[PDB]
């Protein structure tokens, strides 16, 4: 309690083990007292492509259209498209940030990239300079909670897919740290359509078990050497 | 006989370097002889969410939706959506697939996220067992053309944003070379936007120059010790 959480979904199916994990997330937060708010992405068909609709004043530079130009200025300006400000002023009343979401090929479903793409603008999550220790998102705290199709095994230095790290890398440094968050380390559930009833039920209550102490624990050294090692 | 191209192009701008840079491919790769298709997500307006909207006429589990269970038993059946199918079929006949993008958080933005998403599903891109080295489209090459807003110095073992091979690798390894394409060393042309004119003109030209000889490259040793090794 005495906190907000933003818990940002990716998927497609209310009953899906991706579900569960939001839900269970939702309910244990809710219990402790802390303010829950939910972007289910695919239920507000959330729009993924960066594009000239994101702007909607006098453009910078209407001869040639630069995403990333445009929409810092149309963020000092306040002419951002709505949909993006709606997740803005979600994210910056969050203490926490969660992530849900299925592992599609290493990384987020294209819908959450096309958050992260819009949502994470020049002027809002980070300034040059003003990134990495210096985001503007500091003193915010984010966490991917991840599901995959590959085994724990496989996710492993001497594993086909390499160590579930290594495609960590682009997500919590290259995006949350860049943006000033810390990082909580990443809770993984490994291959649940695979799994058994137990092991699936295991997972579930892994999670929510988790949660119960999430405001104790400390961020990740979100470093090269956490990441791939030596 | 010959040799077919497809470049998957994302970017909202046709005066953009990176839009030079997919011209110059198409110019050189024309001059050649080669048969060239630019896939230009933006201007296709392509759709990058992946929803049962891509699987026509009736799911497999109308109860629980599942989209990669869904997309691998709609590929079985040809009753994939037009957009994937189509873009399956420049693939297919595809010898080479560059993909031409200006780096979004250390990946590639939503959009072509989404083409990969929905594009490479299994049974046509990979199935058991035929991925990494016996990938489905095993026999073909693939390239990323990569732009950056960071300098070839942050991109270091030591910079602030870590050696460039951190995040090509689920790019490269978890996504190409899992779907069994021979991946050709990256282009990775670094913040076009703060050098100068001359060392502009100067990086389309390199790459124009590079596609000269494209066809007697070989292809990078995709492992761990490629991407993180010394
Ligand atoms: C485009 C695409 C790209 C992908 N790329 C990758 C990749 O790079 N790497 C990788 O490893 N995998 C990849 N995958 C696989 C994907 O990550 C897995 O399919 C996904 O993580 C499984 O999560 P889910 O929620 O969809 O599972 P579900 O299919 O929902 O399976 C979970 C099972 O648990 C049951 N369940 C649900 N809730 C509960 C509960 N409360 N208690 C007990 N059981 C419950 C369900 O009914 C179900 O049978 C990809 C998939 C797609 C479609
Ligand atoms: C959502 C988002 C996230 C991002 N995340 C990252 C990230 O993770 N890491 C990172 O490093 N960067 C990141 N960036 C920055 C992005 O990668 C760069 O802005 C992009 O790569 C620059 O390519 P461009 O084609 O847009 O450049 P342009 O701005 O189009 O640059 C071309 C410039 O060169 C001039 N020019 C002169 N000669 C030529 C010529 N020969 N051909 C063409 N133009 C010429 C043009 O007139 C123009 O001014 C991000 C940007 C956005 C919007
Ligand atoms: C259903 O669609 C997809 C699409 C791209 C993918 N990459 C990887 C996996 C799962 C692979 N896990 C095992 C060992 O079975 C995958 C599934
Ligand atoms: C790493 O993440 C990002 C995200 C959004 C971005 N927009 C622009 C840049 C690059 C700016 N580089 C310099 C040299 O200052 C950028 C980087
Ligand atoms: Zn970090
Ligand atoms: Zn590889």
């Amino acid at each position: 309690a005495g906190k907000k959480v933003l818990i940002v979904y990716a998927h497609q199916e209310p009953k899906s083990f991706n579900g569960s994990l939001k839900n269970v997330a939702v309910d244990e937060l809710s219990r402790q007292g802390c303010t829950v708010t939910v972007s289910d992405l695919y239920a507000m068909n959330f729009e993924p492509r960066a594009t000239d609709k994101d702007i909607t004043g006098t453009l910078s530079n209407p001869e040639v259209f630069n995403y990333g130009v445009e929409t810092h200025e149309a963020y000092k300006q306040r002419s951002l498209a709505s949909d993006i400000t709606d997740e803005q002023k979600k994210v910056r009343e969050a203490d926490l940030v969660i992530f849900q979401f299925p592992l599609y090929w290493f990384s987020v479903p294209a819908i959450l990239k096309g958050w992260m793409d819009r949502v994470l603008c020049q002027g809002f999550a980070f300034d040059i300079p003003g990134f990495y220790d210096s985001g503007l998102l500091q003193g915010k705290l984010a966490l991917l909670s991840v599901t995959t199709g590959g085994t724990a095994e496989m996710y492993t230095k001497t594993g086909v897919n390499g160590d579930s790290r290594y495609f960590l890398w682009p997500l919590q440094h290259g995006t949350l740290h860049f943006c000033g968050f810390k990082v909580l380390a990443p809770q993984i559930s490994f291959a649940p359509e695979i799994a058994s009833e137990e092991e699936r039920k295991g997972m579930v209550a892994a999670w929510s078990q988790r949660l119960q102490t999430i405001w104790k624990e400390e961020p990740i050294p979100c470093t090269a050497h956490w990441h791939f090692g030596q």
